[PDB]
């Protein structure tokens, strides 16, 4: 049923993680919603890009030659795959500000630590590493040891912030 | 045909019961209209998504399994069911200012009654808590006993509008 | 060929005459076209509204049974179907300033002709009620008598704004 | 394939030749494309229109038949055919200012030369009469009675932009 | 499966290669993919146009025959091909900023390094002329003669850039 013909996910070079993890996820996706060859897709890549990219997509053309190779290229030509210790640098500077969502921090922290390399953490070491930064609202109520999940966090974090 | 392709809706994480409600409904509708089964709707899920909401989708993956506990899982996370006595007080606390249709107050204070508990209040003490907020514009025609179900409300307040 | 997938056109709550008649022309011309029963027309209806009306429609949705009966209450709770002396009191309040063509005068006050009720007047007194209201700079030339329906106006009138 | 589903291109009334004749020509060229009938293309009409144009159509409904009737008075309600001294006026009134290319000056100035009625001129009046408002960066150079047809004052015009 | 219904990418006379080049390969990408005949091409080509060009396409439209005579005038009428010693001074005009990315400043100088006629440059010498514009961030590590390809300069400025 057609091969790329038209979407309104584009790309355009904007160098940082989160739009181009959404954007090869979503194009990762839909190759495998629609039921596509990996021949037909590779002929129907330069239908997205509409920027800068459209000019570094007419001189790197000759380096791909499957599905997979070209998927890591644009990985690697803008994901710029930070060390380490920038990221645990990158923790530890910003605490959780006053009047702020519990649900907002939690995702923005949990898409900080997919950033390390895998099977290096557990989850009580995951959850004790953002035990220390939360706000004197939350911990007043519910101490270390009785949470032992990283979703009953949140589920009695919404209870404290209907109470108020 | 098809299997969500492209659609205008899509959702970004306003916090807010009236998108999150109109964004669930226009898309449970949609799957009923176009005859999608249950297996192969929640493979496309991830085309919706364009905002933070798609980091937010990146990292609670494995906990859905069916789409209605997907669909109840994104009630969860961003409706955050307010209880009872906030909505209580917010009813009371904004009167019907001056030069104000009466349809807009009326599709706005259904929508903000609508949070309750179902089964706990008829119709007629449902207009009893609506008939003491109104501007003296309007409650100098009508009476209090004369209008017995919710649709007399709008069908007398069209007519005094119309006169002036 | 699908039942209402998606489309430009949508409709909010702006209360006004002119949008809510076109959006209902535009729909039920489209129905016509391209060819969908009744039964199924009622199941696709909220993939139209976006606004403040979706939340009117999670109100009143069980007082629609029929495609006519959902039109007329449509027509019903937005258009607020003005009086006849307000017409009348609308149209003579402004004339026709300097510098502005004609076919937009005309347009214009066709449409405000339009909803007084059907059958209450002709043609000759519909271009006697536009007749009083000109410029001077098209009323030096063409005369009352020599104009006899309501297309011979503009024609006359597109050869004296040729010739300044 | 269908008949004027959904389409980028619509009308709104901006009373000037340019949008007009682009507009008509867009359709009336979709038309022959998607091969639709005579008969099925005045039914989807207004599809199109969603501006003024629509409180315009729903006047006007009962005079159009036929298809061409349809679209020479979309022409003449708006396009007013202006004659032919303001047009010869209007030629002469710009001369072509410093630091403009020539592309832009040579193809708005064909676009108003259609404007005449046709049959009236030659090519070699045609250069004659656009030969004589270029600047003198471009008529140090190449002369008269050497340019014979209306491609090779572009051909030469390119040249010396290159060499500046 | 159609032929030019409808699409996002359109052409206005931007007057500028890279808009220009990155239209024209769009199309002649799609036209590939989809699977379209050379003569069926041609009839839904202004179907692209929405602007000045649209102007420029009723005047010469009896000058093409061909898809291929088409595309070549489109090429000849907006893209000005530029001569080689303007490019050799373009290109040693501006060095390299402090605070810029490798990725754009490489991706930028390939662009304006393909406007030369082919085969007149090899790799070694294309490397030789980049390699005089860089900033002393990077040069102080890496030296001449040890990155032989045009890739091992961006693998080892990558290196560079992550360290700081």
């Amino acid at each position: 049923k057609g091969s790329f013909s038209n979407c309104t996910v584009r790309f355009s070079g904007q160098r940082d993680h989160d739009a181009v993890d959404e954007f090869i996820n979503a194009v990762e996706t839909y190759k495998e919603v629609e039921g596509i060859s990996d021949k037909d897709a590779l002929k129907g890549l330069p239908l997205l890009f509409k920027s800068i990219a459209v000019v570094w997509w007419k001189g790197v053309r000759r380096d791909a030659k499957t599905w997979s190779d070209a998927l890591q290229l644009l990985r690697d030509h803008f994901s710029p795959t930070k060390p380490s210790y920038q990221i645990y640098m990158e923790i530890f500077e910003t605490k959780q500000s006053y009047d702020e969502v519990i649900d907002s921090f939690i995702c923005k922290q949990r898409a900080l630590l997919a950033k390390l390399p895998e099977g290096r953490h557990d989850e009580e070491t995951e959850l004790d590493f953002i035990y220390g930064l939360m706000q004197p609202k939350y911990r007043e109520s519910i101490p270390r040891h009785e949470v032992k999940t990283f979703r009953e966090l949140l589920d009695r974090g919404r209870t404290v912030e209907r109470t108020r």
